[PDB]
């Protein structure tokens, strides 16, 4: 437990990433972050600067145990597309080839 | 197990979201997705269209068990900022007030 300003930091609590790295100063924006183990009934998200502090709003129901898969995308068939093209992205199990419902993803021209 | 083209889909496999909804048709882009339970040794990510298919590249080491927190951002102190301002975002446990290392987030003007 190392000191950090007016509070203590621990290696036990860790944020891996935030889906977006920026947003409107107006707030009320819905984002999501990935983190190591936390207790949904005893956690919070804080935004701060040396002299300012604001808390994010969420409920226990917004804390989900999920699996995150980091991956590199395959290139699209045609690298010369002049317009955006949105394909399907889905999971597929190797053993029985069963898949998941797809989610859209759009390839952008060069 | 419902038919879907040349394969079968299941409610057992589910993608919740992809961090980015678009990217260069050139591929080789590093993205990450959230999904329900999968077996790291028996899963894959596919991008496709009716007549095209490409697989994403990742290893078992890229499949992580994580906790995802959905939340709404607090507004920034000053809604009149003319330039970008990047603050700190971190987790904080309510019981003992212990925090996590911060991650940057930048508020953008209106």
């Amino acid at each position: 437990l190392v000191p950090r300003g007016s509070h203590m930091n621990t290696s036990e609590l860790r944020i891996c990433r935030i889906n977006k790295e920026s947003g409107p100063c107006t707030g009320g924006e819905e984002l999501y972050l990935l983190c190591d183990k936390v207790q949904k009934e005893d956690i919070s998200v804080v935004f701060s600067t040396a002299s300012w502090e604001g808390r994010a709003d969420f409920s226990q129901a917004d804390v989900h145990r999920q699996i995150a898969i980091v991956f590199k995308t395959p290139p699209y068939e045609d690298l010369e597309i002049s317009e955006p093209v949105t394909v399907n992205v889905f999971l597929q199990r190797l053993t029985d080839g069963v898949c998941s419902e797809p989610l859209p993803f759009t390839y952008l021209p060069r």
